[PDB]
C-alpha cells in the first residue's frame, strides 16, 4: 500500500483522484513487483502488446521520456506523471511530452533524422499489424470504392449510364 | 499518299483538319508500312514507350477498342477515329471509349473483375516507372512534409515553439 502523504502529493501533482492513484500503484506493483522498472522490462511489456513486431527502439525512446531524472529506472512517481500528462493533459503538455519523445539526444531540438528514427521505431513495432496511411488508397481499394459507388443497383455490373453518371 | 475523297470523308467523320489527317496517315505508314497493324505490332509499339514493363495485357485491351470491326487488324480509318475521340472528343465520347476499354468481353457491362484486370494491366506496364497514388503519402514523404512545414527558419532543427505552432 501507499502512505497517505505520498497519495496526497501525487494526487496534487497529477490529474488523478486519490483512488485512481492507488489503483495505478496496485497495477504498477502487480506487473513490476520490485517497485522499479528498467528498460528491459519496459521493452518486454511493449512486446506483450505487439508480439509480431520489434518494440525495442520505440520502447527505448518512450522509456527515455518516462525516466524524467535519467537514472535508468522508472519509479512510480515518474510512472504516474507520464500517464497523467499523456492521457489527461492539456494540448500544450501533451505536445511538450511528444517533443521530448522526438528529441532523442535531449539537446532541445528535433532533427530530421531524429523524427525519421521515431517513425522507423513505430513501424518496426506496429508496421505489420496496424493499417498504415500509405495503404488507404491501394489499387484494389480504389477499384472497390469506384465500383461500389458506380454500381447504383448493386447487381455487380456497370451499365454505360452507371459508368457515365458515376464518372461525374 | 491518300486520295482526296478519302481525306474528305475522314476529315468529315473526325475532329481533324485535312492537313492533320494527311500528317497522321504519313505517320501511320511510316511506323506501319503494310498499312495494317495487328496486335503484335501494337504491343511492340507500347513496348517502346514502356521498355521496363510488360505492356502485353494493356496493349491487347486497347487494341480491342481500336479494332472497331473486330477483324484482327487496325486499318487507318480505325486508327484515326480512335485518336480523334480519345484526344478531341466530348466527355461523353471519351467516356464511351473508356467504357469499351473496360468492357473486356464486349457484353455491354463492366464487372468488378474486368475493372480489376484493367488496373492490373496498367500496373504491369507502368507500375515500376510512374508515380502511383499509394506512394504519395509514404512514411518518409510524410516526415519531410511535416518537418519542412514546421521548420520555419529552415535551420534543419525544430524548437519546441516551432513544433507546437507547427502542430496546429
Ligand atoms: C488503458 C490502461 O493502460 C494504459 N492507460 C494509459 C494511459 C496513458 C499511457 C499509457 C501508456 O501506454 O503508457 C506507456 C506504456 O505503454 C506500455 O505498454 O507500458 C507503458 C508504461 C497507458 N496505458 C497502457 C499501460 C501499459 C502498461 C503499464 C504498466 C507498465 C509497467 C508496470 C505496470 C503497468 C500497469 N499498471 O496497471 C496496468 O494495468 N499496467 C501501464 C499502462
Ligand atoms: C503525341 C503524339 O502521339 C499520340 N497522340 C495521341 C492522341 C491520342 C491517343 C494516342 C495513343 O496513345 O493512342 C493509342 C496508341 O498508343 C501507342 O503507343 O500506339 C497507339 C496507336 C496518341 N499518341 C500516341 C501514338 C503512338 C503511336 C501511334 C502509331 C501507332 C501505329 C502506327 C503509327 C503510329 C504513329 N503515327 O504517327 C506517329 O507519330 N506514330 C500513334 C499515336
Ligand atoms: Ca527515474
Ligand atoms: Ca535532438
Ligand atoms: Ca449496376
Ligand atoms: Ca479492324
Ligand atoms: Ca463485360
Ligand atoms: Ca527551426
Amino acid at each position: 500500500k501507499l502512505k497517505p502523504e505520498v497519495v496526497e502529493e501525487l494526487t496534487r501533482k497529477t490529474y488523478f483522484t486519490e483512488k485512481e492513484v492507488q489503483q495505478w500503484y496496485k497495477g504498477f506493483i502487480k506487473d513490476c513487483p520490485s517497485g522499479q522498472l528498467d528498460a528491459a522490462g519496459f521493452q518486454k511489456i511493449y512486446k506483450q502488446f505487439f508480439p509480431f513486431g520489434d518494440p525495442t527502439k520505440f520502447a527505448t525512446f518512450v522509456f527515455n521520456v518516462f525516466d524524467e531524472n535519467k537514472d535508468g529506472r522508472i519509479e512510480f512517481s515518474e510512472f504516474i506523471q507520464a500517464l497523467s500528462v499523456t492521457s489527461r493533459g492539456t494540448l500544450d503538455e501533451k505536445l511538450r511530452w511528444a517533443f521530448k519523445l522526438y528529441d532523442l539526444d535531449n539537446d532541445g531540438y528535433i532533427t530530421r533524422n531524429e523524427m525519421l528514427d521515431i517513425v522507423d521505431a513505430i513501424y518496426q513495432m506496429v508496421g505489420n499489424t496496424v493499417e498504415l496511411p500509405e495503404e488507404e488508397n491501394t489499387p484494389e481499394k480504389r477499384v472497390d470504392r469506384i465500383f461500389a459507388m458506380m454500381d447504383k443497383n448493386a447487381d455487380g455490373k456497370l451499365t454505360l449510364q452507371e459508368f457515365q453518371e458515376g464518372s461525374k
